[PDB]
């Protein structure tokens, strides 16, 4: 017989997602933070967190398959706190599946993808927890998703994807006010990529 | 391809879990009567007793009476329109590795639902636990899951949940308890039956 | 219907699992993992270090004075040994199969002496020591890591010095050796 898995959404989707480090002057150059991010597509667009790449002397990608690139920041979005990358590549780029016509359901089996105190890439897998909005009027457009994959420094940035695979948002930062267990937040994919969209016009 | 999922289990269910707040944990609807489970310490004297459904409707609940033995406390409210109940299968027999879902308020984050597995159904002799009926899960819970419920894929109540395990060296993870539902059942009837 | 369950994952491998004790009072404590049928037993080196007595607790009640045959300071695996009156549990083992990220997983382990107790996670990382998200916590040290079917998978080590939902497992390839190793003396 075989295992009970989420290997299926693994194989379509680790690739995509990148270890991204911010490198700043102390000469004598270290890290100041570190996070993750998604290749939205083979022109070399990533999506990360804001804070993982705000005040950057270096911002360096890392693909799984060894590559590192020196990436640009094509500009950021305060609201979401997403920031978007540009690398140059030339040998073909892994994307992240995408399904724009999905819609998210709470109870969906999902998995975080990102790089945990740089032990390098990691895969944890919870469910969506719950689905609302930050800001005015609580029936506005969703926001952001709760996840209760384990998300922890180093997954900012990162993916959230389900057992197809397919894209679902952005991890963010986790929640922390006695040490809460399972609730992170990621931003919902659909606005994830509106405002990539966005940011690359300028 | 369609995605894995339990928001089945999630849509039979969480209709029937509550928010507890005083004038904050969780509840269970168990019947149309309105009669709602929670745990003894999450009304524990308290003011007055708020209800609020996931459908935004917002009752005071009265304290029908609690039960010191299980820790567990039944709330009665009446409301004029139909009320949500949480499924229950008297024939299931809850084991161990069974995928289990918590439904509750943690931090006041709104319903939220976190999903893991029956790590025990029982214990033999002395325990951290300090009992012999706790089922354990490693289903995420926070100050706000206690008194929601404990359900399986189904949308089942497996049981309701309780205090979260904070402790006597280093924060564990992934420890959590729920009382039986078989133990609820009984011990709301028997504060129904008794006034 | 049926509930979606793993518990034909734990009736096959959790009876192997045992409950490690370093004894006096108590200093320390950890799981194990029957490896034969004879009594002998993995755990992990740390956990019965230093062991005026090591006491294994098998999940059906029985209690039993154990014998440290041997260990390896390169993996951190020890080898116990008790004397059942009768055959014992063995956890399930299938060489052939190749451990995947993604791969449902099932932790079992004693732990904070709560009683022997199954959480469930993912192979997050394969990247000689497999990384998991099934909450460990203090005592699931020397624990076994099953999959779906019950097939070791791998023997639990420490945790992650808060983070949450990192932990990490010798691959029972490893753990195989060093049982073969051992019992051979």
């Amino acid at each position: 017989m075989t295992p009970a898995s989420y290997n299926l959404a693994v194989r379509r989707a680790a690739p995509a997602v990148v270890n991204v480090y911010n490198r700043g002057l102390n000469n004598q150059l270290e890290i100041r933070t570190l996070g993750s991010g998604v290749i939205m597509d083979q022109r070399g667009y990533i999506i990360t967190n804001k804070h993982v790449i705000n005040d950057a002397d270096q911002i360096i990608v890392a693909l799984q398959d060894g590559r590192v690139f020196e990436a640009l920041l094509v500009g950021s979005d305060s609201l979401t706190d997403l920031a978007v990358l540009k690398i140059n590549a030339t040998g073909g780029l892994p994307t992240i599946p995408i399904n724009a016509r999905r819609v998210p359901h709470i109870g969906d089996v999902v998995l975080a993808i990102g790089n945990p105190y740089n032990l390098g890439q990691t895969i944890t897998q919870g469910i969506i927890s719950a689905t609302g909005r930050i800001g005015l009027n609580p029936t506005g457009r969703q926001n952001f998703l709760q996840t209760d994959a384990s998300i922890n420094h180093g997954n900012s940035g990162g993916a959230l994807v389900n057992s197809l695979g397919e894209l679902m948002g952005i991890n963010t930062l986790s929640f922390d006010k006695e040490t809460p267990e399972g609730i992170g937040f990621a931003i919902p994919f659909q606005l994830a990529t509106k405002i990539m969209d966005k940011l690359i016009r300028d």
